[PDB]
């Protein structure tokens, strides 16, 4: 509360800590489903469907011009594209078993990273 305060959790290297988690993101095999924005004048029923894109580009670019308030946000828009695929994708499909896959690397390296 007002002057009483929990004390200073070190913070200064979380934009280069989630940078280097991106970067692993980025190139895991199966993130190529994710890599750009879905594009929504050929994808019947994703833009009616998903209310809000994410994907890692458009993460990448958000992280480099400051968007990120916080790590949490970063891990958010994240866990984002992995939520979208799961609404949009059945499990058992290509696409599907990436999303779990790769929601599966990030969590693990999110945890080993800041938990």
């Amino acid at each position: 509360s007002m002057s009483v305060k929990k004390p200073k959790r070190d913070d200064s290297k979380d934009l280069a800590l989630c940078s280097m988690i991106l970067t692993e993101m980025e190139t895991h095999e199966d993130a190529w489903p994710f890599l750009l924005p879905v594009n929504l004048k050929l994808v019947p029923g994703y833009k009616k469907v998903i209310k809000k894109p994410m994907d890692f580009s458009t993460i990448r670019e958000k992280l480099s011009s400051g968007q990120y308030p916080n790590l949490e946000t970063f891990a958010l828009d994240v866990r984002l594209v992995f939520d979208n695929c799961e609404t949009f994708n059945e499990d058992d499909s290509d696409i599907g078993r990436a999303g779990h896959n790769m929601r599966k690397y990030f969590e693990k390296k999110w945890t080993d990273t800041f938990k």
